[PDB]
């Protein structure tokens, strides 16, 4: 098990119904929020990434939570759509070159904690180390590609310094 | 680098006194419970690996805590003693050739959860990718290889399961 990754089943989701498969290796990430409820505990992120998944297929209707994984507070990455199938979370042009993550909550005027941008750039590495991303790989916000604040000023300026990051 | 660890300073740590340095590639990995309380948050956890660090400097007179590395029902590694530094978990004669990994709890009538078992392998992952464990490194028990329970019955019966452990 290559990060720790929370598997889907163990955060409860609803099993996906999505098709479309990434074509590795990936060059992009983009690094969004949620703009959702924030969680610092295993078992109050498991519930969150939940509710993001539920609003996502409920009520946007669509196959799956739109982010390939869900980054918490709790210093864990919990597995979205995975390294192979294309997610729903940059538009269209971006959706099927990238992999996209998402710190959950709001950090326009918050940071993540450390341990929540340790696991995001573990799970990173993990990624070129199985394959799924390119070495070079490049990191974008997801206000970089769209219309939006995500993923929050605080965040925003963070990955910024990233030795990945590309505006 | 490899994985994600909370480091020691983010645990609030107290300093190091530990000189002898363990020479790498290392062979064996001993794998203990604490005995202690278990935890299940970041914030629960830090205070539980301070807690464990506390007693062994101040009660017990060493140089720091005596694992290696430590491990929280949270599902995040805490570092100890780390790849480098010789250990105090397992007698005088597995010490100089062991990482010794502890599971923060008493797991004679209970398991750690799946998150827990995941950070502990990808840490050993880890060492082996950074050259701090040999690619072919043999999991023990603490009573495979010293008198005592540790690291309880649950737990034992678990890693004898684990692609390295070897009796
Ligand atoms: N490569 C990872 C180990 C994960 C196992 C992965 N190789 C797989 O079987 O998918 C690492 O050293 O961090």
């Amino acid at each position: 098990a290559c990060g720790s990754i929370v598997p889907r089943r163990e955060w409860r989701a609803l099993a996906s119904e999505c098709r479309e498969r990434l074509t590795r290796p990936v060059r992009y990430v983009v690094v969004s929020h949620t703009a959702g409820s924030h969680c610092d505990t295993p078992a109050s992120c498991a519930q969150q990434a939940q509710n993001v998944q539920s609003y996502h297929v409920r009520n946007l209707g669509w196959c799956d939570v739109g982010y390939n994984f869900l980054i918490g507070e709790d210093g864990l990455v919990y597995e979205g759509r995975g390294w192979n199938i294309k997610g729903a979370h940059a538009g269209p042009t971006w959706n099927p070159i990238s992999i996209g993550i998402s710190f959950m909550g709001n950090y326009m005027n918050r940071v993540p904690p450390p341990r929540a941008l340790r696991a995001a750039q573990n799970l990173l590495a993990c990624g070129v180390a199985l394959g799924a991303l390119r070495s070079n790989y490049e990191v974008k916000g997801h206000r970089d590609v769209q219309p939006t604040l995500s993923p929050g000023d605080r965040l925003y300026e963070i990955i910024q310094t990233w030795s990945h990051y590309r505006a």
